[PDB]
């Protein structure tokens, strides 16, 4: 068996991960390591159904996530170094002329929009893995 449900107080359970959803003005690289510091990262996003979990607890003023255009050519990928496997870009999203647009944000139907890093948004959400009860 060995059961994944298990998460930090403050922290919520979905599936196997837990999720964090902060609130405080900051901007993208600041909520990173915010994230970071409890020993979490920005959240990444794999299917329809975390998606809709997401949706559900997001901030209505928008969030930062996980995702950024770090190699500087265009591909938008996990800063956790997870797959790029799902997507809830808005329609014409990512802009494909948008220089400097570099981080991605989740804004409160869940849809995801590129930014300015420095943009400064009122949430932001992290993530970690569950940890298990022996059966």
């Amino acid at each position: 068996g060995f059961v994944c449900n298990t998460c930090p107080e403050k922290w919520i359970n979905f599936q196997r991960k837990c999720y964090y959803f902060g609130k405080g003005t900051k901007q993208w690289v600041h909520a990173r390591y915010a994230c970071d510091d409890m020993e979490g990262q920005l959240v990444s996003i794999h299917s329809p159904e975390e998606q809709d979990f997401l949706t559900k607890h997001a901030s209505h003023t928008g969030s930062w996530i996980g995702l950024r255009n770090l190699d500087l050519k265009g591909e938008f990928i996990w800063v956790d170094g997870s797959h790029v496997d799902y997507s809830n870009w808005a329609p014409g999203e990512p802009t494909a002329r948008s220089q400097g647009e570099d981080c991605v944000m989740m804004r409160g139907s869940g849809r995801w929009n590129d930014a300015f890093c420095d943009r400064k948004l009122g949430a932001w959400v992290c993530d970690r893995l569950a940890t298990c009860t022996p059966p």
